[PDB]
């Protein structure tokens, strides 16, 4: 059903911020619940952040966090471009990882990264010091 691509990556200083974008294609990102997950060089996959596709008010998407980003991230969505960005503030060492979004159409299962429909290719961060 959808095809998803990451992008954004790159090598950042600790401090800085980086954007990076979860691009459809083939469908519209519109009806799917978009989540984040990151994977760091030996670890296991760990859930960061996930956007609803229905309106909570004008101009907000039901939106959850986990716990070691939650006011650093702060994930969007932009039907319009078929894309979900992902703003990441204050980067750290240990943030360093391949990040990818994933697709999947429902609510539930709930921040493991074994339920999901469609996954995207990965984007490598690094942040140095």
């Amino acid at each position: 059903q959808v095809q998803l691509q990451e992008s954004g990556g790159g090598l950042v200083q600790a401090g800085d911020s980086l954007k990076l974008s979860c691009e459809a294609s083939g469908d519209s990102i519109g009806t799917y619940v978009i989540g984040w997950f990151r994977q760091a060089p030996g670890k296991e996959r760990i859930y960061l952040a996930t956007i609803g596709r229905n309106l909570v008010g004008p101009s907000d998407f039901y939106t959850r966090y986990a716990d070691s980003v939650k006011g650093r991230f702060a994930v969007s969505r932009d039907n319009a471009k078929n894309t979900v960005n992902l703003q990441m503030n204050s980067l750290k060492p240990e943030d360093t990882a391949v990040y990818y979004c994933a697709a999947k159409t429902t609510t539930w299962g709930g921040n493991d990264p074994n339920n999901w429909n469609y996954w995207g290719q990965g984007t490598q961060v690094t942040v140095s010091s």
